[PDB]
């Protein structure tokens, strides 16, 4: 006998169901919190990714009310240099993330010297026991040091990296635009089941949840939210603006950027987004608008108490646009 | 625990049942009800796009046994007069769009008295409480005008709209052709099933049902009438052609014409198909042949009695064209 | 609240299950029932097609063990010239088919004096009253000649023109893969759960099932005979073989043949299939490699015995050939 | 009524969760057993097909932890001498396939004093008479044999094959990449359904079941051990490279090599893909990193303790890689 635990669902699995409201796009309220301590005043947070989000990236999404995440891929002073660089930008937040691995000690410490706002404890596993024990490790040397573990995509995985003593929940495990997880190792859920297993345990101990990975459209924000979510970590979307690390490739006609997978990933190109501003912009309308359609006041609103109805990839295809040939792309219908 | 109200489903999700027919396609009944007080001779209704009806198709698709709804993104005079000259086309009857910003009724009043029939007040999202009040100040400030309400895609919120007092029940949200609604914003319900719930609450009120997007073939009008609506509107299926607003167009051999929706949608290219009177005697043949397999007498049977079949992916597949290359096209295909 | 009678699966969402066998392919019994009266010696009868079967194809399919239906398409002399044309070639069987609505009062006299042994009575809705009516009408007139009534894909339809006076029950309604039926009125019925529903009634009164349209490969026969059906009713199998109507088209490459649909149906291209002996050679193999499969000694052993499970689309991709580049296609993986 | 078992699955309709984990993908105990008493350091053996196992690739794969089945379309005297070469290629185990026609003993015969481990009879129906009948012989005719059995995708199929003396069930009807059996007959059930069937019942003899075919990636082979599988047989994964028989093939600028099935098959292109050693360490790569996810220790433990979710269409293109257009390709994708 086969030992399937349960049916699994993702982003195009979904759709929100609209309902009755008083509260205007224009008047939706996005404040949401990262951490059980530290609250955005946008549910978006940047992959923590060397194609995404170092200094330059993470001050434009601050200043849009979000928190970049400095990746790894650098030295200790590099990394130490570009959140104190991000830091005296006018008192903005900004994370910064670790391997779970030791060795990164003394990396961490620069970074809570550096002053930054919080740490990131990043791994394929966070429900793997190595990880856990990171957190306890760090928790203890820094007992009021807002922490995010993961990544995860199960209630106990979720209830481990509590006890650990984490400030906030990663989900994500495969759902990554330029992940190949779910293929190479056979393991992985899909996101939406992904973040409501987390969330039911997460919201036991008024933890925030954050959704990692998969997010394609500003639809998808508002499922990840309404899955039980606090925010989003997103790559693919910050991936192509002009704040993000590297050039701008023409090539073949257009204009493109380098993406690549931090073999579990891969290394590609995305179209290149202009200026970060306009892409947030262009996001959280989306949200906005949703709010308005599902009389949600508030992003908790939206996260606690909007509904969902399954739908077919025949429903899928009705929900994008079909039968007529585009002439005139959104910017949002990239 | 993720919050699934349950599974909805759409066109290609289900599939009509033959019944035992004495209804020959040619004498069936396609007769219907467009709101309370308003009947149609066929169950097709125009969107308010201004790709797809102003006068000329208005009156085209008024000469045939439908209505159409001139749009909105006009001078308030000019849809007045738009209106109007469907009015003095052979008394024909005639519909028109208008908004709910900060100043409407200014437009209302100009449409109303161009001798318009029926009020629609086209809205993004039905259920918010400035359309449902916008709706009940309309009906008090006009209450013998008819108001078709909309757009919704639940039982609860086509329940409001009649309570808000709409004289019609208007439902789609993001299944239009155009439509990026439901990927920009992620809410939505498919169709089909956001028919049968608006229609089982609205039915009780003796309240009609209009199907709003998603219809690509004839077959889908049937489809759409037997979940509950009493009449279907279309907006891709009426463009491109000669009576709707626009130039034809000529792109690498193949003929078209503007279609654009009105960041909630895009602008595309949408088939040239001929004299809106051609298109219909198509559609409407579809639509008699199917009443004639399910053996329904008049849309009210096929929209009440006619049974559905779920369907997969290969059922869909099976339905359509295979295996065979195209050689020669057919006007419906 | 919408009125879904059931679910309904058509020839991919199944697969036939393998059991223990105690029979060979080659030692596989073909021999089927067309009529209650008529006996076939393998199941197939080919469509009654202006472009599937003519006087030259019936002979051919008859000499296999099959029987051909004349399409009405011509006259009735010239229809009534194949019949005996076809009866004179070694006493050979023979079907012909006729319209519905009154008119066909004489083309079915000279029919029978033409001396055909099996009547078709075709209509796009077999449970129709006005053909109800001309079943029972044209059994009183020939209470003993085997006539064929359709199309229907429910129980009831299979129960009506069973007391209509049918010697057997064709089902099949949109799926024939020159047919529009299911688009353009939204009505139909995925075939395996036409058959089966058809073969629930039929069942009771000892009349044959015969399933027409759908059948894209050998496979499908077993499928549709498993699934309750005597025998099948083919047309793009038969379409494209040297004996249908129609000469060969070299085109872009390769050879075709005209198959059209007799607007529901479209006017379409065919692969050419060389010899029908061969055709039915490969098909009848795959048939006999099923019957092996799930010790299916004969083919009521196959119809009434065998087992089915559900595939999704993973399924069906998996069933066919998969990654990997095809460099020598099978004469039956056409 | 239609006479429906159940809903049977395979490998993309499924995937594995992660667990609590004190194994590092590194330190995974990949070691399991092929029949009741022979061993392999990897879950890993190769199809008897003529484009993928003779002697070199048998003693790569051998000299890597695993086992290979040289295949039968040769002389007797020949599969005896590939069998042999392996054999003193630094006493590494070796399989061989023989079929069951009207004189095959002969080949059995000859395989056995070429020192062969294991006998493999692969048949196109491992449930029919005459092939349980060939296996009860060859067990009765050579009692401490080791007999591999197949193939079947039930669980009362692998009754038989135990019951008539087997030493492991081979499980696969029609998944093969170059399998056409199940769109020829119709026949066969979704491979990791199939897997555990027969492991369901083959756990409680204690009898190992061997996967063949469907295998993909690494993820494939972590998911057929999961269902039940002791250990997986692959033939496309191990086609094309330099061990594998055959010339490597230039072709528009990729190159190949042939890969042929032994009509219930076809022949096409599969790509070249290195040494043989280079793919085994990238496909047990994936099935440590596996391991490591699932908190598995042993391939016991991820075949009998680890869970599995059903995914949708969707819950599949989001495990791929989707939106970026590939720039650099990885080794395993
Ligand atoms: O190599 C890696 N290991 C583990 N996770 C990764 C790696 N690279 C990218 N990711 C994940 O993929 C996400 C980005 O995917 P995207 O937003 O869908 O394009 C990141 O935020 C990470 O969670
Ligand atoms: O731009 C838009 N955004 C969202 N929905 C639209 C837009 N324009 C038209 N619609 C809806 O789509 C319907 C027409 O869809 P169609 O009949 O499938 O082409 C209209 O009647 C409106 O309800
Ligand atoms: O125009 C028609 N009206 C009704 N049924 C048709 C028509 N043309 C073809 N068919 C059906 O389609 C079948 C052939 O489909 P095929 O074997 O799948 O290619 C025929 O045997 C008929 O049952
Ligand atoms: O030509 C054939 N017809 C049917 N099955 C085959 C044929 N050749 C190989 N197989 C099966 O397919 C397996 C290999 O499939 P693969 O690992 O997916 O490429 C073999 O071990 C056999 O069980
Ligand atoms: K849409
Ligand atoms: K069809
Ligand atoms: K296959
Ligand atoms: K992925």
């Amino acid at each position: 006998m086969l030992r399937i635990a349960k049916e699994a669902l993702t982003f195009d699995d979904v759709l929100l169901v609209p309902a009755h409201s008083t509260v205007l796009p224009n008047t939706a309220d996005l404040r949401t919190r990262l951490t059980k301590n530290i609250a955005l005043n946008i549910p978006m947070v940047s992959a923590s990714m060397d194609t995404v989000t170092e200094a330059r990236l993470a001050i434009a999404l601050a200043q849009e009310g979000g928190i970049g995440f400095i990746h790894k891929n650098m030295s200790i002073e590099q990394q130490a240099a570009q959140v104190h660089q991000v830091k005296i930008s006018g008192g903005l937040r900004v994370g910064a993330a670790v391997g779970a691995a030791p060795g990164n000690e003394e990396r961490v410490k620069a970074l809570v010297e550096a002053g930054v706002d919080v740490l990131l404890i990043d791994s394929s596993h966070g429900h793997s026991e190595g990880v856990l024990q990171r957190i306890r490790e760090t928790r203890a040397a820094y007992p009021h040091l807002e922490i995010i573990g993961g990544n995860v995509a199960t209630a106990e995985g979720a209830r481990a990296l509590i006890e650990a003593g984490v400030s906030a929940v990663k989900v994500g495990i495969g759902p990554g635009s330029i992940c190949t997880t779910r293929i190479v190792t056979g393991v992985g859920v899909p996101q939406i089941t992904a973040i409501a297993d987390a969330a039911g345990v997460a919201n036991e101990y008024g933890i925030p949840v954050i959704a990692d990975g998969g997010i394609r459209f500003s639809g998808d924000i508002s499922k990840a939210i309404a899955a039980g979510a606090s925010c989003v970590m997103v790559g693919s979307m910050f991936a192509g603006t002009e704040e993000a690390p590297g050039e701008v490739i023409l090539y073949q006609g257009r204009s493109y950027k380098a993406y690549r997978g931090m073999p579990e990933g891969i290394e590609g190109r995305i179209a290149y987004k202009g200026h970060l501003k306009e892409i947030i912009h262009q996001q959280m309308g989306g949200l906005r608008s949703c709010m308005g359609l599902t009389g949600s006041a508030t992003v908790e609103d939206l996260r606690t108490k909007a509904q969902f109805v399954r739908i077919s990839g025949a429903g899928m295809k009705e929900s994008h646009v079909h039968d007529v040939q585009i002439t005139k792309e959104a910017p949002n219908y990239r």
